[PDB]
RNA sequence: GUACUAGGCCACGGUGGCACUGAAAAGGGGCCACGGUUCUUAUGAACCCAGCAGUGUUGAAUUUUGGACAAUCGCUUGAACGGCGGAUCCAGAUGCUGCUUACAAA
């Protein structure tokens, strides 16, 4: 009931209203703004800690021409195929950015010794890392 | 609706006219006239990069006077992995791109 809310319910944890009893006029309505899609990008890639665009323009088009089901739970599967996503879901280091280091030395052993592509992966089911 | 890719077909080979041969006609085949470029002791001859590189003007801007027949593919030759091809294949300079790139050591 609490948890598994909607997916695209991110509103809820911006700002609300009727859960806060005091201050009835002025309270904070959200303009139209694009200024929150810019830094949600900038959450997708501080996710890598990467150059921002060619990576995600490229992940982004590769997500459309893989499949079609929907946008959100493949868009990030393909956010999840990547190899510095799948060291971070392994454990192999602190964070994104120390994997990525970890993978600019070619200490990872993906498929055998070493992934053909090292910046854009993509783990396709059955490969080993 | 509008600049390319590669490739289909046509047209043209400084300009214009025409013929041989060939089954079919001429981009480094033949003849004449023009217009250029050089030289003559001036009488006349030689040549025509919209082939490759390269030069010069203009342009905001335009590449190496590279290697090679080995691969094709073509032409040719009954030896000979023969001969040739600025087609092509490989290298350069140069926009776009996809793709890596810290060294040490087995």
């Amino acid at each position: 009931y609490w948890q598994a809310r909607s997916l695209l319910h991110e509103s809820n944890l911006h700002l609300d209203a009727l859960g806060e009893n005091p201050r009835y006029l002025r309270l904070r309505r959200v303009g139209s703004l694009f200024a929150t899609k810019l830094q949600n990008v900038r959450k997708l890639r501080l996710l890598l800690g990467f150059q921002r665009r060619g990576f995600v323009q490229k992940l982004y088009e590769h997500s459309l021409l893989a499949r079609g089901s929907d946008r959100m739970w493949k868009m990030v599967c393909a956010m999840e195929a990547t190899l510095p996503m799948t060291v971070t879901r392994m454990g192999l280091a602190e964070d994104v950015v120390g994997a990525a280091t970890a993978i600019r030395n070619d200490k990872i052993y993906v498929n055998g010794k070493q992934p053909v592509m090292p910046r854009k992966g993509l783990l396709e089911p059955g490969d080993v890392v």
